[PDB]
């Protein structure tokens, strides 16, 4: 069974590349990553980071989540994402995205013991 923080690290990790994303990456990525298997998930941010680098955001800066828990965490250093929005023209089972890189910092939710990261929040 899928724990929260692997269920985190196969959404939102990517470390293999820089991002060179090419305007393919997201159309690719979400499907390799099983995101579109019961729908295409709207929108969905990649990390490429160390695991050990965003794992270490837990201890950074504590923000209040969208939802309103207390348990979110802001990066102190900008990070090299991706995100990935689904375009209008896309229909399930054929998901379409539009991908964008940027260096932002990240807002993730953290949660057990170990504590580490198992949503991904905002990047701001
Ligand atoms: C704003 C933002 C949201 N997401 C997320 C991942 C997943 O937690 C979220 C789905 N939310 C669930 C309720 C509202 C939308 O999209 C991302 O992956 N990146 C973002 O920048």
């Amino acid at each position: 069974k899928e724990t929260a923080a692997a269920k985190f690290e196969r959404q939102h990790m990517d470390s293999s590349t820089s991002a060179a994303s090419s305007s393919n990456y997201c159309n690719q990525m979400m499907k390799s990553r099983n995101l579109t298997k019961d729908r295409c998930k709207p929108v969905n941010t990649f990390v490429h980071e160390s695991l050990a680098d965003v794992q270490a955001v837990c201890s950074q800066k504590n923000v209040a989540c969208k939802n309103g828990q207390t348990n979110c965490y802001q990066s102190y250093s900008t990070m090299s994402i991706t995100d990935c929005r689904e375009t209008g023209s896309s229909k399930y089972p054929n998901c379409a995205y539009k991908t964008t890189q940027a260096n932002k910092h990240i807002i993730v939710a953290c949660e057990g013991n170990p504590y580490v990261p198992v949503h991904f929040d905002a990047s701001v």
